[PDB]
């Protein structure tokens, strides 16, 4: 009805466009422009870690709604409830991502109204947008991966995981998730087998946190298994996925390794951070000639066959630089991953020691692993940052 669009204009009067129109935020008049900018840059930190782990940055299907991501942010939990009347989806949540619409619906909130800030919640839900676009073929809720609870622990656990994405230090654990784990009685911790068979029909939802613990355990202590699992999902190889799950679930030593990892996480609760974008992203960086940015980045990261695209956003322009990295002799796909991450984070941290504050906006990932005929590690490498040269 014209009555509903009229209401929607009133509740979401502001429109902010990023990335040549592929990332749109509509927001209430009480949502600060500062917060809008933080959410854009948060998306890039999460996107970068996700593509490093998964190894793919090409949309799986052509012409889906999520070619454009739309975020709708109501002013408050109270005005959020009008979203059910307006767009016909549930508001019994802190937010909701609807894949067929490429739309995330949520609301700004005070620390008194939720434990999770808006940026922290967005970091989690944006991970679902990434899973659906770049990892899980077909629509959410369909196909073999949406039977037998196959991906329930994974989808929620990795969303909690990737919400802890940082700029230069990989993925870090979040205080709030570690707090839930720390408050559990030790002998009520989920076994590895129980976590990998948990469902949304469960009654307690602690599985989100034990699912995170699985993801973080694999990330930190068994990255080969984590890569093989993601490759199985990416290739819709149900057989390989089920074999991995069965091997993890039936091995008593793997569960003890996982239990000990939970204890390490719990021990880290007190001093754990909440990864959120730096204020550096909001500073005025000053002019820097564009080709000097590209040249300096390409040299520090030892890239060849480089290309660059520039994109327009509400408040700034950005660039995406792509190149090929060819390193030394491969120590295998999994030991290669680890050294590539260390190299890329070191390069990002070296560039940020530069006087140009614009280098503090850089995010980077690698994808499409392969070895050369000379058995040399090779990757496509992608950098993203602000561009202050019109
Ligand atoms: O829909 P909600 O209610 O917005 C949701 N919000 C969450 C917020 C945080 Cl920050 C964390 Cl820790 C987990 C969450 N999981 C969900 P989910 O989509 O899987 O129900
Ligand atoms: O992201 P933040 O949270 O903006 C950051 N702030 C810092 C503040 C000070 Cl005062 C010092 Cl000395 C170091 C910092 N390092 C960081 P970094 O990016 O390298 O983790
Ligand atoms: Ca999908
Ligand atoms: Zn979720």
């Amino acid at each position: 009805d014209k009555f509903l669009d009229d209401a929607e204009k009133h509740y979401l009067p502001k429109t902010y466009t990023f990335d040549n129109g592929t990332f749109i935020i509509r927001a209430g008049d009480k949502v600060s422009e500062e917060k809008i900018k933080r959410l854009y840059w948060a998306s890039r930190e999460v996107k970068s870690q996700f593509h490093r782990v998964v190894g793919n940055d090409k949309a799986l299907e052509v012409g889906n709604a999520d070619d454009v991501l739309t975020m709708k942010i109501f002013n408050s939990p109270e005005e959020y409830k009008f979203n059910t009347n307006i767009n016909g989806v549930s508001t019994d949540n802190g937010g909701l991502y609807i894949e067929p619409r490429g739309t995330f619906y949520t609301y700004e909130r005070t620390p008194q109204q939720s434990i999770f800030s808006l940026e922290e919640l967005f970091r989690h839900e944006y991970t679902h947008y990434l899973q659906a676009r770049y990892l899980v073929d077909g629509l959410w809720g369909q196909g073999p991966f949406y039977e037998k609870n196959r991906l329930t622990w994974f989808d929620e656990g990795t969303a909690e995981f990737f919400a802890g994405s940082t700029r230069t230090s990989g993925v870090l654990p979040r205080k709030l998730i570690l707090g839930y784990l720390a408050k559990d009685k030790v002998d009520h911790r989920y076994s590895l087998k129980k976590t990998l068979n948990s469902g949304y029909d469960d009654s307690d939802w602690m599985f989100y946190n034990y699912g995170f613990a699985v993801a973080h355990y694999l990330y930190e202590k068994d990255m080969p298994t984590f890569i093989k699992m993601n490759k199985a999902i990416l290739n819709t190889d149900v057989k390989s996925y089920d074999e991995i799950i069965k091997k993890l679930s039936d091995d008593a030593n793997k569960n003890t390794e996982y239990q000990n990892h939970i204890q390490e996480l719990v021990d880290k609760y007190q001093g754990a951070g909440i990864p959120l974008v730096s204020d550096d992203y909001l500073k005025d960086h000053g002019y820097k000639k564009a080709s000097e940015v590209y040249s300096e980045i390409s040299k520090a990261a030892s890239l060849t066959n480089t290309s660059v695209t520039a994109e327009k956003s509400q408040y700034f322009n950005t660039f995406t630089l792509r190149g090929t990295y060819t390193g030394e002799t491969s120590k295998g796909e999994f030991k290669d991953w680890d050294e590539m991450s260390k190299k890329l984070d070191g390069t990002l941290e070296s560039l940020a020691k530069n006087s140009w504050s614009g280098y503090k906006t850089l995010t980077a990932y690698f994808t499409n692993y392969r070895v050369t005929s000379d058995n040399k590690v090779q990757y496509d490498v992608v950098f993203h940052g602000v561009l202050t040269d019109n």
